[PDB]
């Protein structure tokens, strides 16, 4: 048997995984993709429904991003962007990127992550206002379980509690308003749009608590991505962005997860009627071939920022990867890709055909609710539909059916008790059905194992 | 070509002026090989910083070129979460536990420099609380060090130029003095004496702040970016002994100094070191991509294990942690390292450069010449009694580094002083052509000032 199991229990600490748990059962090792295919090390298949980490949008095989890549390489392998140094990827990729914006914008910066984007977005917020002289409009507000990534900053904008427990966050000036979750937070017999009124009423009550004055950002993902595929309410961001407008806070649509076709449209902010001042991208940039991000910033927030950078000397910020030319390439070819072929469409057709499959299963006694909107959907599982309650406790369920889900050749992931759907945009029709039937499989187990 | 007007119109460029640069637009590099990189009117320049302290392998290795494109045509995304993993990031991770200087445990995968040390912040205060020690949650570095960017980590780095604006450091990171002995030693004391003054210095900061607060002391073992500056003699076993007494963890920044950089294989080798923790990026995949590694002990694994069982998983990661092909090209990168034995040449190479720049150690605006290893610095002066600047601090290193290119050498301005990291594969002419290259540009620097006297 192969001798990487027991070196991966030895050597590596995983992210998102008890480690002792590791050390007892070792990893499953992903060996080769193709498609949205992956395959263990034992020949076993897998659809990639999460299309690895909501990223994959080209599938596991994309020979354009590769000979991009190479093409590349073969270039200037390596280069950076300080100090007035640059080269044609990054510069052609911004352009596009700009080009393409939902709003106008006037400046992309790049960043390997979207929690080092965050995290510099966090920074610039508060350079700019540094630099306007408003040295106490700092605080950030987010939501509960929004997710923002993983650093200290990005954690503390972050509103799931598995990311802060045992890490001393959130940070002070982080604030948090409600998950806009209608299905576990609205009144009885409460409309999606009073809900929202409600939602609204909470932000602008929380702005005034904390003296507008303080207030320099609303930051949230269109949907909320790894949080639960969260839908607003409808007119949720409507409603949001007028309190935001009125009390000059801006307004960053994190867009980690939705950007590039992923919610039925080319960002979410067009899904949501979304004007942001900033905008946060990765993920399907690049479809992860290459770690990259990036972040737009409108007029008014660049020219602060730059005038700033004058009286400072320099920015002094920027990553030894921020641009990396082979990532900036393969991003730039997938965005063409995308274009060419029109997967923002093709996704839409596919996410009609996921979500009525789904659809299928509403009455089941075990799915409290099934979500989404475009080719990102969810089923949550609840352990009593008129309560809503869990079966044992909060968890168990998704995990459960995950792990069915994976013996039947699967990957999804599970948040809390809801299993995720995020498949590569190049998925088909029979395979959106296999999809569905691999989820209906693991469902059926399930059910048979809660017993009557 | 269109592209310089489309970089001022798009790009908001890091570590640049942003307003200056909408007026001078980009110098842009388009192709590279061996050493050298070639701008887009074709003129060539040796790339005497390796880009970002960080081209190993220069700018042509057709070898990291094959180890993505095997990779990409296998596996060219998959991640780390939930029990998954894949053989490139294994492979890697025993590597370089393998060829630490002192017993290591684990490795955790990040893309950056930053994140790393964002990571181990973290890592920290979730150790420390699975402990039971609630308070023990403090870091201490140095003026002048560089750890990166990260609201986290730019508290750490001690460079006023990434603080100033951003509201830094956050509360619990703490400064202390930046070990070089030219600029802060007293008038006519020894490097040892600094050394004990310096380790003072650090324990009564421990004991001011409560010994039982203190968590982490981190460092690069000669500070980078900051200057190349190379701390006094008997400076790291003094300041270990201090935090040894009180359960301090040492954290060694090996991001500039890992693989072959300072005339060993870690600069926790050349100095003395015994981290708890270290860091690395840049020379780990030559740069070919984004990739940074933490190596943690055991004490920090197993109570980072502890917890994250109790908790129910480790809520870390980031979605490039451990990415294949830049796991991939990394291990293939270690593996040339150490097949062509570039330690071993870094270190005869680097000799030849120290030798080459002391021919000018007594120029009237040399103030030192400092390294070891492939790493070097002259820093010039307008006096070297007084050890003043010619004008404004900084005249003379941005003219230096205007001539130096000119010339067709990228060497970068750390204040008055012009650094150098060439590539490791430099060779005995290459090494030639930097030192002729700064002569000349010293040259033309000392004929615009005119030192007279």
């Amino acid at each position: 048997v192969s001798s990487l199991p027991e070196k991966d229990i030895q050597y590596q600490l995983h992210p998102y995984t008890n480690a002792r748990l590791h050390q007892e059962l070792g990893p499953l090792i992903i060996e080769r993709g193709e498609g949205i295919y992956v395959y263990d090390d034992q020949g076993k298949g897998y659809i990639e429904a999460m299309a690895g980490l909501w990223s994959a949008a080209l599938g596991f095989s994309n020979q354009r991003l590769i000979k991009a890549a190479e093409q590349q390489f073969n270039t200037l392998p390596f280069y950076h962007l300080f100090s007035h140094k640059s080269h044609r990827p990054s510069i052609e990729l911004a352009e596009k990127l700009i080009e393409m914006a939902p709003v106008p914008m006037s400046k992309v910066f790049f960043t390997n992550s979207g929690s080092e984007a965050n995290d510099t977005v966090v920074k610039m917020v508060w350079y700019l206002n540094n630099a306007l002289g408003k040295p106490a409009k700092k605080k950030f507000i987010s939501r509960v379980n929004g997710y923002h990534g993983i650093t200290v900053a990005s954690a503390s904008l972050t509103g799931l509690p598995g990311n802060q427990r045992g890490f001393d966050l959130p940070l002070p000036g982080f604030l948090h308003v409600g998950c806009p979750h209608h299905y576990r937070f609205a009144l009885a017999g409460e409309s999606e749009e009073h809900f929202a009124d409600r939602l609204a009423v909470e932000l602008e009550q929380k702005i005034l608590a904390e003296g507008p004055e303080t207030i320099a950002a609303f930051i949230g993902e269109p949907l909320m991505g790894a949080g639960g595929v969260i839908v607003p309410p409808r007119t949720y961001w409507e409603k949001i962005q007028k309190v935001c407008r009125k009390y000059d806070i801006l307004v960053i649509a994190d867009e980690v997860i939705c950007g590039f076709g992923r919610t039925g449209q080319m960002f979410g902010s067009q899904t949501f009627g979304i004007q942001p001042d900033i905008m946060v991208l990765s993920k399907q940039l690049s479809s992860s071939y290459q770690p990259i991000a990036a972040i737009l910033i409108n007029a008014p927030v660049f020219e602060g920022i730059a005038d700033q950078s004058q009286a400072l000397g320099a920015l002094g910020h920027g990553f030894t990867g921020s641009g990396h030319p082979v990532a900036t390439a393969v991003a730039l070819e997938n965005l063409k890709i995308i274009e060419e072929e029109s997967l923002v469409e093709h996704a839409a057709q596919m996410g009609q055909l996921l979500r009525s499959g789904l659809q299928h299963f509403i009455d089941h006694p075990l799915v409290g609710e099934i979500r989404g909107c475009g080719l990102i959907a969810a089923v949550e599982l609840v352990g009593d539909r008129v309560s809503k309650a869990p079966y044992q406790a909060l968890g168990t369920l998704g995990r459960y059916m995950a792990g069915r889900a994976q013996e039947h050749g699967m990957i999804t992931r599970a948040m809390g008790d809801a299993v995720a759907f995020c498949p590569p945009l190049i998925v088909n029709e029979q395979e959106v059905g296999m999809i569905v039937e691999r989820f209906a499989r693991a469902l059926d187990d399930t059910t048979q194992w809660v017993g009557p």
